[PDB]
């Protein structure tokens, strides 16, 4: 059928809920910065992997690329930003996000918020993005609600 997916991105908090159950939550004050990634099985919605890449810091984007490249094309892929995910989100990682169909990922900027749900090998199911209005500010919280189709048989 479908999965009811909720993805929240903000300065101080991320969460992901699937069918009304929270599968990822991070509101720890000075922890969990960067891009949180959840991978779901495309038939059951079970969580196959959960990661966080602190892409405000060097080398985390490289780890993110190596991880995403191992994710199977049929998987549901969910990304959400806590605090800052762009400073060291460099060209190879942005090109990979573009190849998934993400519009905001390849454009991600300083303290922007971003929530994404898509099938790894395409298409994107939902995406939201808020641009930070000033270097001293963060993007607005975004809460993406998306009905994700499930595979069967
Ligand atoms: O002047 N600057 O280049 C500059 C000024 C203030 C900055 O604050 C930091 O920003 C990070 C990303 O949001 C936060 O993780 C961190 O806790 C702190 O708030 C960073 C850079």
């Amino acid at each position: 059928r479908v999965l009811d997916v909720e993805v929240y991105s903000s300065r101080s908090k991320v969460y992901v809920a699937v069918d009304g159950t929270t599968v990822l939550e991070d509101e720890a004050r000075e922890q969990g910065r960067g891009i949180h990634v959840i991978v779901l099985n495309q038939a059951t919605g079970h969580v196959m992997a959960k990661r966080v890449f602190d892409t405000y810091s060097p080398h985390e984007d490289e780890a993110m690329v190596l991880f995403l490249n191992m994710v199977a094309p049929g998987r549901v892929l969910i990304c959400t930003v806590k605090d800052e995910g762009s400073f060291h989100l460099k060209d190879t990682a942005k090109a990979l996000l573009r190849s998934l169909g993400s519009q905001a990922g390849p454009a991600l900027g300083w303290r922007d918020t971003w929530a994404f749900v898509g099938r790894k090998g395409g298409p994107v199911f939902g995406e939201k993005h808020s641009k930070s209005p000033a270097l001293s500010s963060w993007g607005d919280p975004v809460l993406l609600k998306t009905d994700v189709p499930l595979s069967s048989a």
